[PDB]
């Protein structure tokens, strides 16, 4: 066991995960122009990128796609210097490179501690059973979602679970599946509050998702130490957050009786790519719960905003009821997951010492979200919208293989698809400037006999912009909106969409061999268009926001990560797929 | 490991309890650095009160006031009131509401008030052990003594944090819950690990003796199974803590690489001693002591073991050691350290590259051995760590007062030999070899006989000793403990260290017991200083230089400095109580 929790750990493995990773910092940091991959008269393409020094050579073959995309291939890799050949190490790589990709004397080391746990995240990953694309599709929607190895497709580091031991690790991150219990709390009413949304209300929905049984127990828990149930609430916390934090960091409210420990919850549940949020797997009916969990990015501390759960489930509510009252939404079938209940609490002596901004405010919220089971209709299936650029083992997308089972020509495939998922995108900002954070994550498509019926967006209040800070909207949600410069209002799509997903998609389905990327971006004009021609009553916006100009700004997401603590690091163009 | 059971210590009447005796500190202790300066309230006795920083709130209390500019402050007597109403006794609202006063920034309160809120946790736990008298403590034993200790530093009021520790971990490992703790043993690679000896020990025999041949020729064997060479491998103990939760995540490179090798648990059982990162050997008390690299957090900072200054740890205790042997004053004491005969470090490459040398990262792995203070001890004689003089009862009597009972000598005759094999030492260390330890409570062990102290025993030597001239010949290893001290502030390595941070308690506490008046407990300590300045007048000229009967000395602030001879906080002086 002290073993055990280490296997993973192996050097055979480690030298394929820094390969990995090696590949997606010389693919990634070229794509956003760190530096310029020189030719090397070789192949007709076969580069070289060279260290701060000079001394050190990376050299590497690449296939060079759209919207500057590389193509590395992680074979090819190799690391040279005075003549002789030298391993392959994701963490010399950085050091070397320390000056042109601006990683600060202050950020590097903890830099190399988010790569290391990314790299033995991979490992992990290297150990679960080889299974295909087919043979995710046949587990189902967690299967998928813990299927997962890639993680976001930009950053580099972005898989780190910093603030996990090693056993932690293992018993919380998602790629390891393993069922947690959530630990119950009371939380005295003086410092906690429960927001409903349309249609909630404490009482029964408490019930509905413990058991009259449990809430009995509960109550009863409060009245053998002297308190009254009436003045407290359930909150669902985090084991982690728990044995880590909330024990120890808010001891002061534990011992008052501000907070009281319940016990763990009978349910089981699993957590998703969002490593804080899980889903019910005793009973997926039942809702999601998103807990605060105070982990580490960058060696700050995460966490979830208990100031916003007051308004995350009516911001909900008006986002449902506008797709409900939308024909152009309605016809693609798109749905939001609402945030149907949230409860937060409010440290009072760490509010006072603490600004808006401090991570004390953020250590103590949960909030409860629809499941997307109960929707699904007769042969239906759920994914996350990552998969599409999920890879086999035997280079298979879990997309090619939907192609595949679904027997179309790949263009009426992917035109399903973004008649589900991009559709309702462009309709959003030219009919209500509304823009969202659409990646693979934050999406869900539902899908029957291989293609997909309609697309599923969660966690919106967190993320969702109205672009017009005049706009006319109910009160407790007028805090979504924004002045956003006229030349960027567009990166939604440009940036989200276009440079940070279908970019992959299209790169991943042409080195496939199952659709050339020409056509793939043929069919996302294709649908623009289809879109654009049937609403002429806004075809003033669609030429002030030209989604056929030459070129749009590159938004680098890496250097994003690299500055640390709209900022958005602009560095010139790219030519626009689309320009004809 | 049940929920509740880990936070039952937190109660509400514990936790009141536990608030209003750290008040009473931070009342009494930032009186004495003057961070704030009681006004007489009610004119009334010695009643005094302290405002928040707005007049709004009162915080009134009654005080004696002692040598050395001293308050005992009644713990009873605190009151908080605001409009005629009095308010609870809260530790956290009233760092708050003097955030002005004591110099608290918006940078440093909220993690100030989560090593508050810890040390209050601790305190707490502490009030759930069975309460143990004096006469109690020393005949449970040395470790009895250890883990009986519940004041901490007796200056620093933010002194016992354990930040790191999750709810679990404290119970595990913090020394006031004794729990037994086996380490953990890892193999590493002697391209990055060195071992360094102290004189006669060898590294093969060495580990032999500490771990015996079985394991040793079982740890082999690991190493064997996984197609490596133990030849190349040293041994090194890490904390369970900093396995689990540093080195298997944050080292994980060194893990996968095979740099480090985990291989088991440590048979022998160890206990934590006050310093947390040091174990004594319980299950063999004979045995060494092993110090840990454990990474825990001091108000936001990662704390650590240098493995840099391990190579020179054992030449700098031989160093010390052979001087205390050479020299007829300290032999007539009795004195003797407990030397750290062996060290290892670990130099982590990448880290190293990427980092300068104060950075937490290098102090990860590391561990040093040092000799057990058991086998020295002759018939009838025992052990106990210094603090426990100043340790009270919760019957009011002080250990050092149940010492002097069980002595049937006078109280000056007991004090006069606690001075000679403490006291005296340090004046011949400071004159006849201009050398200043640090020789707190928690970093002396004296050793009893009929309850009168034989001798002390210094540990924790490199780490605290200094040699104040710059131009000193000394072994090459241990030129790095010169140092520049203005000549100022030389002395107040007797002054501050010795009188101020130390007698200043137990002169004090003694007085309040009704053992010893504080004119003949200073008395004693000037008649001592005579004695040994008149037996030596080859010195007269540096005890004339160096006046150790001044009017006045220096008065530096401890807890100024945990809110910020290199940058101590001085302000104004103080009456020497040896003015006579």
């Amino acid at each position: 066991s002290l073993t055990d929790a280490v296997a993973h750990l192996s050097p055979e493995r480690w030298e394929e995960a820094n390969r990995l990773l090696v590949r997606k910092a010389l693919a990634e940091f070229a794509h956003e122009r760190l530096f310029t991959p020189e030719p090397a008269d070789g192949q007709d393409g076969r580069y070289v990128v060279r260290s701060d020094d000079g001394l050190t050579s990376y050299r590497f073959t690449a296939v060079r796609r759209a919207l500057d995309h590389w193509q590395v291939d992680a074979g090819s890799i190799t690391r040279t210097r005075d003549g002789a050949e030298l391993p392959l190490a994701a963490l010399d790589f950085f050091i070397e490179l320390r000056h042109t990709l601006g990683l600060s004397d202050e950020i590097l080391p903890v830099y190399l501690e988010e790569i290391s746990s990314t790299l033995s995240g991979t490992c992990y990953k290297l150990t679960k059973p080889q299974v295909t694309a087919a043979g995710l599709l046949e587990g189902g929607f967690q299967a998928l979602e813990s299927g997962m190895t890639e993680g976001h497709p930009c950053f580099v580091a972005n898989n780190g679970r910093l603030g996990f031991g090693v056993d932690e690790y293992l018993a919380y991150a998602p790629e390891t599946a393993h069922p947690v219990r959530l630990v119950w709390l009371a939380a005295h009413r003086s410092r906690a509050a429960f927001t409903a949304g349309a249609g909630i209300d404490y009482a029964s929905f408490v019930r509905q998702e413990l058991g009259e049984e449990t809430v009995e127990r509960f109550d009863g828990v409060l009245r053998g130490r002297g308190l009254d149930p009436a003045d407290y609430l359930l909150i669902p916390v985090h084991p982690w957050q728990w044995w880590n934090k909330l024990s120890v960091t808010f001891a002061a409210e534990v011992a008052r009786q501000n907070l009281v420990c319940l016990g763990e919850s009978d349910d089981e549940y699993l957590a998703q790519q969002s490593i804080r949020t899980f889903f019910n797997a005793t009973h997926p009916e039942k809702h999601y719960v998103k807990t605060a969990l105070s982990v580490l990015n960058m060696g700050f501390m995460r966490g979830l905003s208990a100031a916003y759960m007051e308004a995350t489930p009516a911001i909900n509510d008006w986002l449902d009821r506008l797709i409900d009252n939308d024909p152009v939404l309605k016809s693609t079938g798109l749905s939001i997951i609402r945030e149907r209940a949230a409860v937060g609490y409010r440290h009072l002596e760490y509010e006072a010492a603490t600004d808006r901004y401090s991570p004390y405010r953020k250590m103590l919220a949960a909030l409860w979200r629809e499941s997307p089971v109960p929707a699904l209709r007769d042969g239906e299936s759920l994914t996350t919208m990552a998969a599409l650029v999920h890879v086999d083992h035997e280079g298979r997308s879990v997309a090619g293989e939907l192609i595949a089972r679904s027997g179309l020509a790949p263009t009426a495939w992917l035109r399903h698809y973004l008649r589900a998922y991009y559709t309702p995108l462009l309709h959003s900002f030219y009919a209500y400037d509304l823009a969202f954070m659409p990646h693979g994550e934050n999406t869900i498509l539902v899908l029957k006999d291989g293609v997909v019926q309609r697309a599923v967006y969660k966690d919106i209040a967190e993320e969702i912009v109205v672009m017009d800070p005049d706009a006319v909207l109910p009160p407790e949600v007028r805090r979504v909106r924004a002045e956003v410069p006229e030349d960027m209002k567009l990166l939604s799509i440009f940036t989200d969409v276009f440079d940070c997903f279908f970019r992959f998609l299209a790169a991943g389905l042409a080195t496939e061999e199952v659709l050339a990327e020409d056509d793939f971006w043929r069919t996302v004009a294709e649908v623009t268009r289809e879109y654009q021609e049937a609403h002429p009553e806004l075809d003033d916006r669609f030429r002030q926001y030209d989604l056929f100009a030459p070129e749009f700004a590159l938004s680098c997401l890496n250097r994003l990560q690299l500055r640390d603590n709209a900022a958005l690091q602009l560095v010139g163009t790219l030519r626009n797929p689309l320009a004809g």
